[PDB]
């Protein structure tokens, strides 16, 4: 039977890889990876979650079956994170998921068991797993003008005048901050008048949210899902613990499901949890009591927000950096986008070709679509990667 | 649009869970006698080591660590394991591997049917209905002699068609605690290739019946014998490891090209569903399995468990036959697993609860590892009050 299995393709992030490791030069670069990495080119255990299992392995006396839908002190402690004083346990259903990646693939069976007819619009361009999961799913995909390629900021007017297109109980795709792959961001007046939007067209808006505390910190990070949340009755958050915990490979994520009311949140709740229940019955324990752990622990909450706070600093100025090495070659300021934008990850705006030749002439690998990870640069690749731009005519 | 969702169905096992002189006997927990399920040995040394060596925690593997896989299908096959037609995915527990089979099996026949015992885990038919496939049952307990009515499961499991999925439990039968003999598994090899039905087992407490080796006996028999097999295994009972969330998918190929296409279609599914499988679980058993001092600990505390529930079965099965004046209950010391269904009716075993504070499921499903030498006695006498 399973010879009548169609192929399925490969990730892709291996076939980049394959060929970087293939590349005999000595001074290739990497600045397609999709994780941090400090400046020496590792990507460590976070000090507190460390603190964390260190904890959690002399406190734990049982592995038995635990929350359905997740452990209180996680749904709690993410709940007071996302939403801050906003949040408001009545109308909240929250659910442990496997990753930010779990979270999506529920709110949408979620929202496809509520609405049979829903439609989803994605930015334009997204994180390629979203339309992935969205396809599989048979799902119909609607795309919403984003990326200014020229700007390499947000075409607003684009996204207003097709986000107006959408329909009572069609879901809007929106990522909360530090857009992947962009690294374009929506202000807060934008995110205003997104709400507005929402309000009139009555869509349902699912806010991807992987990666708070990265942008300008975790309450800034955090303000556009606020004001959704407090103008829109009905709001879908798959969160991720991921890249700001550090523990990727432990798969952490959160599903919540803001309500209009109890009844619902009840109905919203119970489906949830069903949810999980037909999929793999109880979400991994480890990542979310890692967590919980330490945002329930003061000592631990301050020294992992400190750590974050580091690495987002960190980030910044390496943008910084780039952009005035930019400028300083370029003898205009066409690069300050660089400095502007938000989040590890910015596209630069370059076509195929001149992907394609940074990398045969510079030795400097990147995704396709000129998407680079700048956490992957430093004090001696930025003015390589520098002059690599201005060389190729970009 | 949410204020559109009907209620679900809550899970029947784990409503007990929440409601729970008590005495809980409904999931399928292991209990010591202390009414404790505690953290074994091995695991524990393994997160300590654990602990020390991990240097990062970036993404892994999306079908699993090859370290995981490995041991797993040699713990599971032994010296069968044909690594070059042999397709591996981590999933999120048993279950999810159970679903990921699922899926898998639709994908390459969209008008597929699963046949299930009668009876079997709930659970089973409760993601088939979600998934929308076609249940068939076929006959396997024999509520007379509470054994296997092996004649009428080779009767109706005859009746299935090529491109169908029989699902099988590879040892310790939940719930009925009624397992198959080699014989009557080579018997079932027969008629599997007679239909060209794909066997779809279900290992969720190897190491519980009779011993590790041997409650896997059965699941080798199968994948001798059928060319394309399918097993979904949990570490979560044989491990003490349930809420971790780790097990595994297995898919035999009768050859690499196939091989290669079942484990694209398997990695494939993990990224649509969740992107990465979890890590902590696959990495403690795999620590375990690889670490000879580690593994013969396991094995030491998994046959001690073994033993002691085996050792409860009779002491209940005797106090009864005290209390009874009869031998009627002798079924209960020649089932072998966790479980074991008693006979008592819905309403007897509503009483039973209410008033005694003992908890067993609906069907009368009892978990044997929640008795003890002062408990048993008063389960003994408990039935025998309720009567039939
Ligand atoms: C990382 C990421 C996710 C989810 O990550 P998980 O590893 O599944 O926790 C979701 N959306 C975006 C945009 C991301 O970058
Ligand atoms: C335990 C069990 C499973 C798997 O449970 P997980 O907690 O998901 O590992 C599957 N089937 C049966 C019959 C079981 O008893
Ligand atoms: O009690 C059981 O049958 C095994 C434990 C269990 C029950 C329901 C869902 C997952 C696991």
């Amino acid at each position: 039977m399973l010879g009548n299995l169609k192929p399925q393709a490969p990730d892709k992030i291996l076939a980049l890889m394959g060929e970087f490791r293939a590349d005999p030069r000595q001074g290739k670069i990497d600045l397609g990876v999709g994780v941090y990495k400090d400046a020496t080119g590792h990507t460590p255990i976070m000090r507190a979650v460390h603190a964390a299992e260190q904890r959690m392995l002399e406190t734990e006396t049982t592995k038995t079956y635990a929350g359905l839908s997740g452990e209180p002190e996680f749904q709690k402690a993410m709940g007071e994170l996302i939403l801050g004083d906003g949040l408001k346990s009545e109308t909240t259903a929250t659910l442990a998921t496997v990753g930010g990646t779990g979270a999506l693939r529920q709110a949408l069976e979620l929202a496809r068991m509520a609405n049979p007819d829903l439609r989803v619009f994605v930015s334009d361009p997204t994180w390629p797993n979203h339309v992935s999961i969205m396809n599989f799913m048979g799902l119909p995909v609607q795309t919403y003008r984003y990326f200014d390629a020229e700007t390499r900021g947000v075409d607003f007017e684009g996204m207003k005048a097709d986000l107006a297109a959408a329909k009572k109980g069609d879901m809007v795709l929106l990522h909360g901050c530090c857009h992947n792959p962009t690294g374009a961001n929506l202000t807060l007046d934008q995110w205003a008048e997104i709400a507005s939007i929402l309000e009139k067209t009555g869509a349902l808006p699912l806010i991807d949210l992987a990666y708070q505390g990265f942008g300008d910190g975790l309450e800034e990070d955090a303000a556009g899902t606020r004001l959704i949340a407090s103008r829109i009755p009905e709001v879908l958050i798959a969160a991720s613990c991921s890249k700001n915990f550090g523990i990727y490979r432990e798969r952490t994520g959160c599903l919540l499901a803001l309500c209009a009311d109890a009844a619902t949140r009840e109905l919203a709740q119970g489906a949830m949890a069903f949810l999980n229940r037909q999929t793999y019955s109880f979400p991994p324990f480890h990542g979310a009591k890692i967590v919980s752990t330490v945002l329930t622990t003061p000592e631990l909450r301050a020294d992992w927000m400190a750590e974050l706070e580091a690495v987002r600093s960190g980030m910044l100025r390496l943008r910084e950096q780039l952009a005035g090495e930019l400028r300083d070659l370029s003898g205009s300021d066409r690069f300050g986008f660089v400095a502007e934008h938000r989040g590890m990850f910015s596209r630069l705006g370059a076509t195929p070709e001149q992907v394609k030749r940074i990398k045969e002439e510079f030795g400097i690998y990147m995704v396709g679509d000129s998407r680079i990870n700048i956490a992957g640069l430093n004090d001696n690749t930025i003015p390589i990667l520098a002059r690599a731009i201005i060389e190729v005519g970009v």
